[PDB]
């Protein structure tokens, strides 16, 4: 039982060279959706059509720059640079990272050490890291993949959560259901790095 789940979400800048670089893509993009008419509060809403209306290089040049700003944010130099505080604020529990980017998964687990689960990974090595985790061996994980179909994940204490550019409501309610009340305390946190600034 519980006592003390607490969430909090921080926001991340990006650094010089990242700002100017987004920033190009997505003036590409918005330009592509104003000059179709489409309010960006509906944009993905907007590149699910993109998609399923076959290729025009025009608008998928535009999903190809929103990709890019996607790919910048979420791998920005200050996202690494806050997660490592994390790791160490927290380096006597066992956490467990998420992020919806594949290559973040691997930059990850190659700065910092911890081991990744990934669309790709295996059965039996995913398990086999899975029971590393539970046992010692290793204090946290990245994985890009979903945790709480069918795998079963120890009881983790702190979750991170490295989104891109916005807050990702879902996947934080996900991750809070699969966390584990500490051992004494029986607390936990979620954390949720966005990059903004």
């Amino acid at each position: 039982h519980l006592a003390k789940y607490t969430i909090k979400r921080i926001f991340v800048p990006l650094a010089e060279d990242e700002r100017v670089e987004y920033e190009k893509r997505e003036k590409v993009y918005k330009q592509f959706l104003r000059a179709r008419g489409i309010t960006l509060r509906r944009a993905e809403d907007f590149n699910k059509i993109v998609m399923a209306s076959g290729y025009d290089e025009r608008a998928y040049e535009a999903l190809r720059a929103w990709e890019e700003a996607r790919r910048i944010a979420f791998n920005s130099k200050n996202k690494i640079r806050k997660l490592r505080e994390i790791l160490e604020r927290h380096r006597k529990d066992k956490i467990i990272i998420f992020t919806r980017h594949n290559e973040l998964v691997y930059r990850i687990s190659k700065v910092f050490l911890i081991p990744a689960i990934t669309h790709r990974t295996s059965r039996e090595e995913r398990e086999e890291i899975l029971e590393g985790f539970r046992t010692g061996r290793f204090r946290a994980i990245v994985s890009s993949q979903v945790l709480d179909e069918g795998i079963d994940v120890p009881d983790a204490n702190v979750g991170v959560i490295m989104s891109g550019s916005g807050s990702a409501r879902e996947y934080i309610q996900r991750l809070g259901r699969i966390l584990r009340p500490s051992k004494g305390k029986k607390e936990a946190v979620l954390y949720e790095l966005i990059s903004r600034g």
